[PDB]
């Protein structure tokens, strides 16, 4: 009757601690009429630990020291299994809410594990996560959908044969140098600082984007839904200001763009879309993020709060969307001969 | 010293039996100086069974009855583990060669499981597999890379608001109706047969492509490699003819297109690229397939055979490429703070 929600959190990530705080907040807001929580923390070495709600954190109330209780109660996954798919090394989960920051948590890999275990789960599936996480691929698909993105060139080790001059002629200055995996970012103000930015970024990814500058205000907008996505009110990064000080017509066209970008990349459940709003009213997509923050101070939930969707209720909707997707997939999977 | 190769095969798939035959052939050709095999079969319900090389098939020599020995020796996966990641429910694998046909085996999901288990593995990673498998997404990325694809419209349940007339004005007749997941295909010769094709396809996927006809010969070309991919000689589907009866200049431009498509979609290890060669010499990409067949009669290995790469040696190269990728990823993963 109650649904069992497996919260998987942590990750090998600079944002590890953000995932800890999010898990705590989700746990406090989970509608206890409907959901029972099961907790799986992933430490900074990538090891999985089951915990109880009341002892999953060390120094919970100290932001500078908060950490995962590495209980050493390990987890096995049974691929192809239809029940008890998550097994203790040495509770049945009905839906997974993954908030694992870092490459594997965000890039479709964990999502693929969850599919292989036949687990419903919150957020974008394999494709949507993989595409959004790879900033090179995400921009090519956005571009093809006729949405505006910063002009850019993408390099790998084998082509980084980079001519700073041709780059400046095409893209200008300053240039933003980014590893394609959504640290290693640099604002290159002069042609001479480029070489080093290129080199730093390539320590983090096999692919590095070089982007022209976009002049404009930074507006962020929350999307929720599967096939019929909805958009929150906008927020302006000034340090966030909700609702953004922009007219109705402008908010509406950013909302519409956010939904369209989301559909193009094949997102589901949730994304935060970050755009630039230029002086002439052009809207340029900076980033589509399939794993927003879920702390009480994170932008994504505050954007929905300001749109009349409360935190408990956001969480409940994300779970319902995960179950909806799963049951629809169920029929199509079962159509194979 | 010897490398342990985990062969994972089978799958819930119409091509299940092709995967069985492939596994057998791979097993016979595996260089026993270098590799020891471990066998994991996935039955038609998606259940995983460990087997021994000498008893993994029922009716091995009868194509009409050949089936997986469902031994019931189950497999657990330890996510985050660095050793013994594949565990028997109730041999250390050093590299996985997945040839699991069907959605999960092909679409990045299994690849994501393998990443979560820190296993090196053969073929495209999560992104490359997810993108290539979704024919809608694959064509948009190809399109953006300025390679030619059949003109097309993509529908879901919520838009399939389909006007046959507008479709014929834009794309013509006949139309090819395809579920976006790479059965449910229909050649609609008249405007009146469309409705039903659209409806059949939508039983298999949430997305359905409608493509204009491409008039031309069918040429297939094998790609191998990670960052510097190579192309095989071409083969013509007449029923395959290797080498294709086409000039050197034409083979060279199809080879170049095959590599470019492969790079655009982020493929690794292996793909078979299928194109149309039109009367005027235009080359139109039909499909990039990240899981080709590996039977002795499959096109992919025959294309490499005709290019001077033998079957054992193809297999050895695919494993080397998997290990190369893995060790390079290793340094970048470990760069996180
Ligand atoms: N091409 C660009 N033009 C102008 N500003 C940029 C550009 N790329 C990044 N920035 C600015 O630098 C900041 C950091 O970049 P961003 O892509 O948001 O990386 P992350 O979200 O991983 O910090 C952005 O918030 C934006 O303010
Ligand atoms: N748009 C098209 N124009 C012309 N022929 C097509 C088109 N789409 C498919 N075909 C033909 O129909 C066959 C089946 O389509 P294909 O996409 O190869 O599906 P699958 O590989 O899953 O059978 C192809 O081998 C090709 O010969
Ligand atoms: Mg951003
Ligand atoms: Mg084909």
């Amino acid at each position: 009757r109650k649904i069992r929600v497996g919260l998987i959190f942590g990750g090998k990530s600079a944002e590890h601690e953000v995932s800890l705080q999010s898990a705590r907040n989700i746990l406090d807001a989970l509608d206890p009429q409907r959901f029972e929580p099961v907790l799986i923390g992933i430490d900074k070495q990538g090891q999985w630990h089951v915990n109880d709600p009341d002892s999953f954190l060390l120094h919970a109330d100290d932001p500078a020291r908060i950490a995962l209780h590495r209980s050493g109660r390990g987890v096995a996954l049974l691929p192809g299994a239809q029940q008890q798919q998550l097994r203790p090394i040495q509770a049945q989960i009905d839906v997974v809410f993954p908030i694992v920051h870092g490459t594997l948590g965000e890039d479709g890999s964990l999502q693929g594990l969850l599919r292989m275990a036949n687990l419903p789960f919150v957020g974008s599936g394999v494709l949507g996560s993989a595409v959004a996480m790879d900033k090179d691929m995400a921009k090519r698909v956005l571009r093809d959908a006729r949405l505006a993105v910063a002009p850019f060139v993408c390099f790998d080790r084998h082509t980084a044969h980079a001519d700073v001059d041709t780059l400046i002629a095409q893209l200008g200055l300053p240039l933003f140098v980014k590893p394609a995996n959504q640290v290693g970012v640099s604002q290159v103000r002069t042609a001479d600082a480029f070489a080093a930015a290129l080199a730093l970024a390539l320590a983090y990814d096999h692919k590095v984007l070089v982007e022209a500058a976009v002049a404009g205000r930074e507006i962020e907008c929350a999307v929720l839904g599967n096939a019929v996505p909805h958009a929150s009110v906008c927020g302006e990064v000034v340090e966030i200001v909700i609702p953004a000080d922009i007219d109705a017509q402008t908010q509406q066209r950013i909302q519409q763009i956010a939904v369209q970008a989301y559909q193009a990349l094949g997102c589901a459940g949730m994304a935060r879309v970050d755009v630039f709003l230029c002086a002439d009213g052009r809207i340029v997509i900076n980033e589509v993020n399939t794993l927003p923050g879920f702390t009480r101070i994170s932008v994504y939930p505050k954007l929905w709060q300001a749109s009349g969707l409360d935190y408990r209720g956001l969480i409940t909707r994300l779970i319902e969307l995960a179950l909806e997707r799963h049951t629809d997939d169920q029929l199509l999977r079962s159509a194979v001969e």
